[PDB]
């Protein structure tokens, strides 16, 4: 084998938050020079594409849109793939991502995080549509996220309601699941056996990723908390650090 890709977790990995981590932006540039394919992953419902770059730039990452694989973009290329029509209840923020997408007589629906849309009558028309046969796509299942006053209800709980009234399993799109890694790795000709994914988020990122073949290295800031290493069997194939750290155990390690 050989390593030909790398996947980038985000949020955590490369900025916390809002804060660039401190040698990130030069080792993406160490990482560029290394002639090796880079995709910058996460899970979001909320932001766009654009959003998340316009945020990465401001950080002074030089990063194309053509880099950047989240779970929308996942949930969007299963929509084109399955060529169905979504009762979209996601954030008005994450339409842009979904520009393209026919709503008209819906048959699929797609739940984000979207509090708006989280209400009795809404939820209740999209269960009679899965009751027609309409498969429910879930962005990703995250119980709860913190939010300014306290951890609020995520989107995994809505999504957990309809599986269990019509008692089906949802498709998920987002981390951990296999398929968005595999997604991720889609146009990019490299195989999972060929890619590495760094993330602080053991089960999401590490798990996830080693669960399709990627060797996963695990990164010690943001999300990440002592001992974290060993809520996955097998353990992480690396623990880092930080971003930085990964890059350089990449060109020093693995880069053939
Ligand atoms: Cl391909
Ligand atoms: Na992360």
């Amino acid at each position: 084998r050989a390593l030909k890709a790398v996947l980038v977790d985000l949020s955590g990995t490369l900025h916390i938050e809002d804060a660039a981590v401190p040698g990130a932006q030069e080792a993406l540039k160490r990482l560029r020079g290394a002639s090796v394919i880079i995709r910058f992953v996460t899970n979001t419902t909320k932001e766009s594409k654009q959003d998340l770059l316009e945020r990465l730039r401001k950080l002074e990452f030089d990063i194309s849109e053509d880099e950047i694989f989240t779970s929308l973009t996942a949930a969007r290329s299963l929509l084109e793939r399955k060529q169905v029509r979504p009762m979209l209840l996601v954030d008005d923020r994450a339409l842009p991502d979904f520009k393209g997408i026919q709503t008209s007589d819906p048959n699929a629906v797609v739940m984000g995080l979207a509090p708006e849309h989280f209400h009795y009558q809404i939820l209740n028309q999209a269960f009679r549509l899965l009751l027609d046969g309409a498969p429910l796509i879930a962005i990703h299942k995250a119980r709860y996220y913190k939010r300014k006053d306290g951890l609020a209800l995520g989107p995994g709980p809505f999504v957990t309601a309809l599986e269990y009234a019509t008692d089906t399993k949802a498709t998920v799109v987002g981390k951990p699941e296999k398929t968005f890694f595999l997604e991720a790795l889609r146009g990019t000709g490299c195989e999972p056996e060929e890619a590495v994914m760094i993330g602080d988020d053991c089960r999401d990122d590490v798990g996830g990723a080693q669960d399709v073949g990627m060797l996963g290295i695990l990164v010690k800031t943001g999300k990440y908390r002592a001992s974290d290493e060993e809520k996955i069997n097998p353990p992480p194939y690396l623990t880092c650090e930080s971003f930085p750290h990964a890059v350089d155990h990449i060109l020093q390690h693995l880069l053939a």
